[PDB]
């Protein structure tokens, strides 16, 4: 039931207009400095893979992955960059859907 909500939240996030930086993993070989700064990478397709095989035992574990996506994005990207702008927008969206459910 809680994970039921997580499926919907993930679909809406995947379908959001500001989702474009977060649909596939950052390839550390293609981004200078990414591996040295981000130890716990996360993205929506990785969350989708885990959710599909029942790898989230609680909604809390889903929320940890979602915030990793946005925390990694704020750590590595400036607020003024297109990717930075997108992470701030998706965090507010996630925080809005998460609070009108949990
Ligand atoms: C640019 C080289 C590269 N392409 C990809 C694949 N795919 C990853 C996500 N993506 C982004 O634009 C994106 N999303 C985030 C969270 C970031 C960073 C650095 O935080 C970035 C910069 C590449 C689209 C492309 N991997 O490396």
């Amino acid at each position: 039931s809680d994970l039921t909500f997580c499926e919907i939240i993930l679909m809406e996030m995947e379908s959001h207009d500001a989702a474009w930086p977060f649909l596939e993993p950052v390839n550390p070989r293609l981004v200078s400095g990414y591996r040295r700064i981000i130890k716990n990478p996360m993205d929506f397709s990785t969350m989708r893979e885990r959710l599909s095989r029942g790898g989230y035992t609680s909604s809390e574990e889903f929320a940890a992955d979602a915030l990793l996506v946005f925390d990694n994005c704020q750590t590595f990207n400036e607020d003024d960059s297109e990717v930075g702008k997108a992470g701030h927008i998706m965090r507010r969206f996630f925080e809005s859907r998460w609070e009108e459910f949990y």
